[PDB]
């Protein structure tokens, strides 16, 4: 069977916290007053929630209200407990309240509101400096949640709110986030297609925080190369082929062989044989101002098949790529 794996950092954070910290099933929700919040307009609907702009009438301030759908019930307390655990962390969205929506009869989560620009608009605007600045800000959030024994598992542009005017960033949508327990086997059906790590795509369940670092690397590549998304698979199978067309098939086989994983036989006809490509291949006159030797080295160290070989968040923050970013 598959060889086991453990995170190289924050391995035992949850085992040394009190049980109530991670045992979310036993958590008891304390409700606020639903009449404090008036819905103003629908912002979005996903598989698991509807999100609204609202006004808190106790201060007349804009808030965000996320009305949870009754999908997987366990997700509800999991998300709530994770948000409370992380509240106050750097660039973590602040859960301000929890109310019972009278129409859905489900929890509505009340968040601080962030003024955002659609990433499709904004990423076309970012300078080299802006990219490094915001990547560093995301790393603060990820090192924080990893240090607190939590993996996000849905890092993607849509889950990073940026108020560009005030240079403010928040990591949102913790509905897929999970507590890391060494040796635990997790659902591989997480993350959005273009940001799924190789571990998910080869059905290796004993993954960790390093999943978020693959996802971040996918974001970085799309930004510095101006290619949205970078790995553009038409399904979860073709997603791995697209990655292997860049990182090569020999290192993919080395990866699955290390963990004694067997690829789905489905890949036999479609994977082919691919050399590892040099990152310089994706540089052209329209993105070269976003690329530097430092950017390419940093990206190279995030996008590794072996989840154990990727930079950790903290190591990433030490990288030369960030030397030019003014520290606050
Ligand atoms: O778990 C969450 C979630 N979530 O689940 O989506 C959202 C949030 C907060 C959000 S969502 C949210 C906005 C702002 C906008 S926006 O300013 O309206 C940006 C736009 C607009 Cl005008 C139109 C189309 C797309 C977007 Cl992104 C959209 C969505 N800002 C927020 O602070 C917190 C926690």
């Amino acid at each position: 069977g598959p060889v086991p794996s453990r995170a190289r950092v924050y391995t035992d954070v949850n085992t040394h916290r009190p049980r109530e910290y991670w045992d979310y099933e036993s958590h008891v929700v304390e409700w606020g007053n639903q009449d404090d919040y008036q819905l103003v307009r629908k912002l979005g609907r996903g598989k698991y929630s509807e999100v609204f702009e609202a006004i808190n009438i106790t201060n007349n301030e804009k808030v965000v209200v996320k009305i949870l759908k009754p999908v997987k019930k366990k997700k509800i307390k999991r998300e709530i407990k994770i948000l409370e655990n992380l509240r106050g962390g750097p660039n973590i969205i602040t859960l301000a309240d929890i109310v019972k929506d009278p129409v859905s009869r489900t929890p509505a989560l009340v968040f601080e509101h962030v003024n955002n620009t659609d990433f499709k608009q904004l990423y076309q605007t970012l300078t080299d400096y802006d990219i490094r600045f915001y990547m560093y800000e995301i790393l603060k959030a990820l090192d924080y949640c990893h240090s607190m024994g939590i993996m996000h598992r849905d890092v993607k542009p849509h889950n990073v709110m940026i108020d560009h005017e005030h240079r403010k960033l928040r990591l949102i949508d913790w509905g897929l986030a999970e507590f890391y327990h060494p040796g635990q086997e997790y659902n591989v059906r997480v993350a959005s297609r273009y940001f799924k790590g190789p571990e998910l795509l080869v059905d290796y369940q004993m993954y960790d925080y390093s999943l978020d670092m693959w996802s971040l690397g996918c974001m970085l590549a799309s930004m510095i190369f101006r290619k949205e998304p970078f790995f553009h698979g038409h399904d979860n199978y073709d997603q791995l082929v697209r990655i292997a067309k860049v990182l090569g098939t020999e290192d993919l086989y080395d990866y699955i062989d290390k963990y004694n994983i067997e690829l789905d036989p489905r890949f036999n006809d479609i994977l082919g044989r691919h050399s590892r490509k040099r990152w310089e291949r994706f540089v052209h006159s329209e993105n070269q101002h976003l690329v530097s030797p430092e950017a390419l080295d940093f990206l190279d160290k995030l996008l590794r098949y072996d989840h154990q070989s990727r930079l950790t968040a903290r190591e990433a923050m030490e990288h030369p790529y960030f030397y030019t970013v003014v520290k606050d």
